[PDB]
């Protein structure tokens, strides 16, 4: 009965996709709390921002894209009618299962906001300050760099250092809701106009998905026996007897050719 | 039904992969806590620095390419048409088994920075610093090395040294994730040249590895069972009957010569 | 289920090396934690470093060469063409399951570093240093040899005892991985001579360590059951029975020469 | 499958010693950190710690010999060609298992060093010193026995006494390593010079040994179950049944002169 | 598989004798801990030490002797040729399972010493005592006798008591060490005399020892069920019927002097 | 195999006498650690302390007598040749079954001594001390009184206090010990006069005793089913069927007479 | 095997004793400990002791008592020659089970002795005391009223009310001990005239109590089976089968009157 459930969960897409959101929230988590600190230099710190904010999901983008065994003999199928339409959909389906790691990477760290404050900590805008005035401008991109890490000043300057943190939280925030909501829209009008493209029924893509996923299973089972079947062959053609048998009343001691013989597989 | 998932998960080369990242992220946590201390010396940090950074990753690689079996059996085959393309392909797979272990080591080591600081901490450009203009190039080297490891100057001091730690971790982590980018980029573009001058199709791919994994297994039984049996048959020959059999008739006491008959396996 | 992976993971001589530098590891760190202590003196450093830095080493690999049951077989063999090189081949194998323990040993004693500051804490190069000048040379050695296990002088003193221990462990620890890659680079080397000098090809070298393992297996088992044969017999005709049997019919008293002829085992 | 497992630890001989010697230093440690304090006295100061040093290595070893029943026996047939030889070896066998115990009782003991201190702490050679100059040989002792167990002098009182203390550390742990070695180099030629003496090959030694084990376990069942058929017989006659059948029909009442049969056992 | 390793270890001496010297010193420890307190009178110290220290081995000798069935049947035999010799083998072994348990009492109550001192704390040889000269026997006797227990005086009387504590503690230890050297010695050449003086050979003595367990175990067993056979035809004789058939068909009422019958169990 | 143990440990006696003797020194312990405290009055001391020491003696004595049931069968014999001998050994068991509770009571309670403290702090001899001559003695009475219980006096007062407590010790342990010895020794010849005056043998014995379990149980079992098997019938009379069968096919309803058959049991 | 165990412990009357003994100390803990505090009032104090003392007691025995079912069938018996004797057995049976309760209470409440010094406390014999004699009768009763609960007056005022709560402690303990040894001696002597009235033998007497036991248990097993018949038939007059049939082909609807018929049982 284990295995029963096992492969129901496996069926289940939701719940991969449930782990899969789950252990990039994880690991952001860790991520970002172990390996994390602001440069507070003064041109080195958009980017420092950017790489966190980006990279990883450009990454785990890929990884969810080149993982999948199907998109690989999809592409092939490609590189060097009805059958297009259904490659496309295939394509679909992968990219449907692939999409949900970077997206939910991204919505994380824009909720938790932290990666934007040092991202965007040099653009803020500064023009109605009673101390921004006099300084010249070296000094004050010196002084802007130097809010989101640490504080060291007066109380002036800790409460304006407050505002712009806080004004940049928000701005995350709302860039991370904005993200959400579009995300989801464009997801939903996606499956609708996969929906509409669909040459196949209600009922026969149920029929279509059940004979990719068996069509594969079975050809490697039956692949891997048959080639089981030849080497056993070629083994009782070298020894004289078969390697599941017991009792065997012959044993042909091999020559010093069918070492050769048996040095190639015929590919 | 717990060796079915056994080796259900064996064959999965995702699960490998992970476990071995995750081992390499662990040993190089511990392995920086435990034994690591920067010597803080006039011309061997550099060193102190390259080593750990560089020697373990290719002790790694050497380590993932040399303990797999199947790459003896090839080299064998290159050492003293299509199956150079198969040999190839399989050096390929290898390959990509084998490369997981250092680059992780590296994206790691460079991701906590901790090893960079110690690594390039005589390289610092100081031009523009207020307390570096009077002192000569001997001191200058002498107090900018003694920077990583501790502080006891004043505060002028601890805020440079701040300062230059803070450049040069994120001089390091900008590296790793240039390093994690490229590496991921020329792996893809690596798989995609695999598929294109593979001279298989998507199906006899599948029929090829298990025909090479099932070859070798096959192989090793049934030459177990046959030299088994040959040393029964010389035991019979020996003592006069076989080691399995039960409530034996004839016992044959051996002579002073079929030891020296039995003192040579025939090879 | 359980017997079939335990002699799978037997079979794999990366586990039992893995095993074996495990315990090593952390037997030189309970060793090394336990019962070291510098003793300071004038002459008796050197010797009290390179003890336990070289001795266990030693140890270590005559143990691993000697507890080998196959070695003393080889041995035997040549104590008092083909069979040559295939000796030669098997004591290969013995070499290199043997070497492990006393590498990681140095390996990670030299990583360690304590064991090198106790053991060159005397050889010190002290030529341009401020209060090294006026004192003569004893006490020059006395306050030397004092650094290494504690500290109770001025500043000056401290920094400059902080200075030459970190210069020590960089010795050390630069010594350890040039160790490292030094043996990983000759064992590689090593192996593509064993390869390049076997006479067998890549598949009667597989049968050729069956064959070694199944031989000693099975004349193992063969006679222990003849030499049980044997006595079973003589115990019949001493008593009357087998000892196997139920419900004996017949009981032969034993008289005062039989136990004299049961006396002798008849060699 | 327990008992399977159970056995072949149970022949490997290198787990049995393993055992001993983690026995034994677990023993020792404990032992030590109980019931040992110094008398510090003026005469009876080595004597208690030679006691301590030795004698327990002269019980162990003579446990180690005399709790062998092979020993026993092997004896019987010295006490009042090539049967010498091979009685022997077997002797050999035997010191080799048991000489374990005390070598490493001594080995741990001499390693830690406590037992050195207080056992040549009156050998101190005090010569060169700026107190012990005007005292006289009396107090001299007198002060200097008083240093292994306690300290309540000036300061440098204590640095003398922690001088002395870490010289006698030194020679305890350098006797030990030199005795370490001493032993494994005797035990190797030992095994040498074992094997170079055997009579027999190296196949007749495994059926030797098996020979023996499986001679002493099929004697003791055999001789158990014909004492049992025989006191079984007795019993008959005595009651008129056997113990182990069921539903008896015949029971013979006991006469006053068949207790005085039964009273004697014929020996 | 369980009462097959129960009976080993049952057979197994050196098992019952560990647990039993286990056991005691266990005992002992708590014994001592919990209910000893020095009376530290002026002449009813010594007793109340000696007590301790003797009475309890006695105990446990004549515990150990009494306690063994064989002991209780070979007594009968001599209590109102080779007979007596086997008798004087058996006696052997019982008293030499019996006797560890005192020996160790005594042992490990002179290691810990501080019996010894309680015991033995008036026989303080005080001769050369600055303190001790001008103070008459009674006082000397009485400031002597409250050592052991408290401490209560000006540093010089603490001094002194540490000094006659620690020597007698010497004193204590050695008498100690000399009782497990000697009993040691007089067990070996015990069993050498008891090897000599035996009439039986090497194997002999194996059957015997087997016969005289077997034909214990196999009396009772045959007894009981002779016993139980006539008490169920007796109560057949009675009610009409056996206890363990089912659906008797004829149950007698038992009349008045049938009570009378079975009143008596004819012995 | 769960009560072939059970059974072998409820035949040694061994095993029962440790239970009953460890469960008495338990319930003693917590008995005097829960409800005990001295009156501490002129005249009501002694008793309490005497109650405590000797009623619960009688009282686990009485218990162990009369709760052994053999023990009320033997008095019916006794109560309105070769059988009183019998009958005499019989209640010598009983008897040395019982007595190991008060015994051991006795022993744990004078070992501890606080009873004994409590018990005679009044008898103390009082005759050489600087404090007792001028008193009276009735008040002398009173402050001896109130020495066990507590203390509030000056020094004089507690070391006079002390003194006598460790003197009352002393005699109560010993008071302990010499009862230990006393019951042991007359325990071993009550048990060597058993032995004499026994006119079984050694064998006999062995089966009178197991005669004597069997017979109790057997006729147990048997009384049971006759009188189950006459209860049956007479329900079968009652309603016309057995209790066991099924399916009846005839019930017969009772009527107004048979209910008064059936509310005698014919005793 | 479980229920074999659970029938003989409940056979076990001394096991069902002990738990009722230990159900109630453990009561009687909980009780005293929780809802019990002195009201230390002038006349409404020994009425306050005294109930706990006595009431729990009555209620315990009554319970011990009523709750047994073998009393109300014997008093049925009694209620409106051999029999009367057999019966007085019976019901001494039956009070020597139930009288456990009520005695354990009131020994462990008076050995406890917290309730009767608030139950008299007011008895107290103060006559020689030197605050006592100034003081009026009333207020006299109104200070020694107020010992018990709480003290709050000088220190010669808490000396008097120790002296006074430890006489009476004393009391109380002495007087559970009388009660215990009265008790004991009782039962005693009870169950000896018991045994000494009993018509029936030794013998007689197991089989009788087995017959009662057996009688009632067979009884209740048959009427309920009969009943259980009965009840079936009349419910095949009314539907037509059997509850326990399977596949029934007739099923008879009932009527208006059948419903009458069922109405009543028939007693």
């Amino acid at each position: 009965t284990l295995n029963n459930i096992v492969s129901s969960l496996q069926r289940n897409g939701i719940f991969i996709n449930s782990l899969i959101a789950a252990l990039t929230i994880g690991g952001q988590q860790l991520f970002s709390s172990s390996t994390f600190s602001c440069p507070c230099q003064v041109g080195k710190n958009f980017y420092y921002g950017s790489a966190f904010l980006v990279i990883p999901a450009l990454i785990l983008l890929v990884a969810g894209f080149a993982l999948r065994s199907q998109m690989w003999t999809i592409t092939g199928e490609y590189c060097c009618p009805l059958e297009c339409k259904l490659a496309c959909l295939r394509f679909f389906s992968i990219t449907g299962r692939a999409v949900i790691a970077p997206l939910t990477w991204l919505a994380v760290t824009l909720l938790t906001g932290t990666y934007y404050e040092c991202a965007a900590s040099e653009f803020a805008s500064v023009d109605h300050y009673p101390m921004f005035d006099n300084v010249s401008a070296s000094k004050r991109e010196e002084i802007l760099a130097g809010f989101p890490c640490c504080r060291s000043a007066p109380s002036d300057v800790i409460l304006v250092r407050d505002e712009i943190a806080l004004l940049h939280r928000y701005q995350s925030q709302m860039l991370g809701w904005i993200l959400i909501t579009l995300a989801t829209i464009a997801a939903l009008v996606s499956c609708c106009v996969a929906k509409c493209c669909s040459p196949l029924t209600s009922l026969q893509h149920c029929y279509w998905t059940s004979h990719l996923q068996n069509e594969r299973e079975l050809f490697e089972q039956a692949a891997e026996q048959h080639s089981r079947l030849l080497m056993m062959h070629r083994i009782k053609k070298l020894f004289g007897f078969i390697p599941g048998s017991e009792d065997v009343k012959h044993i042909r001691i091999p020559s010093c050719q069918d070492w050769k013989d048996i040095s190639v597989p015929t590919l």
